């Protein structure tokens, strides 16, 4: 019979042994277990998604990617464990590499060195810099996404948000709903913006710098609109050239009857910072997403210098450019590479 944990089928076989329940993903169980064919532990996840449509779409977009994808600061997947039929075919489980932490667990015990956030900043954007030149956004980085190994090799994870980038279908009206974790949403989100730019993700990594800087986050808003006035507590009041961008009205008119609000100095929410991280900090959590530095630009910046070596920072090769029974079938078939 299957491997069974807390009284639920989990069932890898006889190549994965030895399992620990970890938690709960956003479609099943998550187990560690040894791999008897490369003698370490691994991560395996439940994924039960054949009920609704959305589910199918998020996880054959992650296997999608994660299969072509190939980068040190990627997460990998390492083998799909399925059914060999469709019809006996109901969960699937995906095995990926097992690290030691990641960094929401390191920041809620650990503080960090300057040397570690600048190594930890270098590798996410080097993964960023390559999904983001697979023309693909992440989407929904944050701490919890990015894994590190015991010798602080990061890789970024979770890909269950990510699509592929469209700029010129990214406008919405005010107060649209987004689906990516709250504190880590750049402005625009809860103004004029779906998220299908590559701006999106590096507001993101700027609150992860933050955070790393003061191990708390930056602007942890407990609901939708909560999350612009920690953002415009900060920054402060839009200027004029910046709301002139936001076309929407009532986009623009919300901004408009807020009360004046005063820029905080990097300095002083962040004394013990260097002065070098703070200068693209501040460049990463522009206000407006077009004058946002971009990933490129974010490795080039003196804060990265003892790392940036642009070709040893590499891209993809092949950017990417339905009822839930026929992505039932795509899933079939996305994963039959690892059937024996
Ligand atoms: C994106 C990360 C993910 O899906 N994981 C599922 C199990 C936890 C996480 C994971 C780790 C990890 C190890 C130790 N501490 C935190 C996370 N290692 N690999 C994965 C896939």
């Amino acid at each position: 019979g299957p491997e069974m944990v807390r009284g639920q089928v989990f069932d890898v076989g006889p190549r994965y042994t030895n399992l620990s329940y970890i938690g709960e993903g956003a479609y099943g169980m998550v187990c560690s277990a040894y791999d008897n064919v490369n003698k370490v532990r691994v991560a395996i996840k439940k994924i039960s998604p054949f009920e609704h449509q959305t589910y199918c779409q998020r996880t054959l977009r992650e296997i999608k990617i994660l299969l072509r994808f190939r980068h040190e600061n990627i997460i990998g997947i390492n083998d799909i464990i399925r059914a060999p039929t469709i019809e006996q075919m109901k969960d699937v489980y995906i095995v990926q590499d097992l690290m030691e932490t990641d960094l929401y667990k390191l920041l809620k015990t650990q503080h960090l060195s300057n040397d570690h956030i600048c190594y930890f900043l270098y590798q996410i954007l080097r993964g960023l810099k390559y999904i983001h030149s697979a023309n693909v956004l992440h989407r929904d980085l944050k701490p919890s996404n990015l894994l590190l190994n015991t010798t602080c090799d990061l890789k970024i994870c979770d890909f269950g948000l990510a699509r592929v980038a469209d700029p010129d279908h990214d406008h919405t009206g005010f107060l649209t709903e987004y689906v990516a974790t709250r504190w880590y949403r750049a402005p625009e989100i809860m103004l004029n913006s779906k998220g299908y730019t590559k701006s999106i993700d590096i507001w993101s990594v700027g609150c992860i710098l933050a955070e790393m800087l003061s191990n708390r986050p930056i602007f942890p808003g407990k609901h939708y609109l909560d999350q612009l006035n920690h953002i415009l507590g900060i920054l402060g009041s839009p200027s004029q050239e910046d709301l002139n961008c936001i076309i929407n009205l009532k986009a623009r008119n919300y901004l408009l009857s807020l009360p004046h609000k005063n820029k905080v100095p990097w300095n002083r929410l962040f004394p013990n910072a260097d002065s070098k991280a703070l200068d693209l900090l501040d460049k990463m959590l522009t206000f407006n997403p077009h004058k946002r530095i971009e990933v490129e630009q974010a490795l080039a910046h003196p804060y990265l210098e003892q790392y940036y070596d642009p070709s040893d920072e590499p891209i993809a090769e092949a950017p990417f450019k339905l009822p839930k029974e026929k992505l039932k079938e795509l899933i079939f078939e996305e994963t039959a590479r690892f059937q024996p």
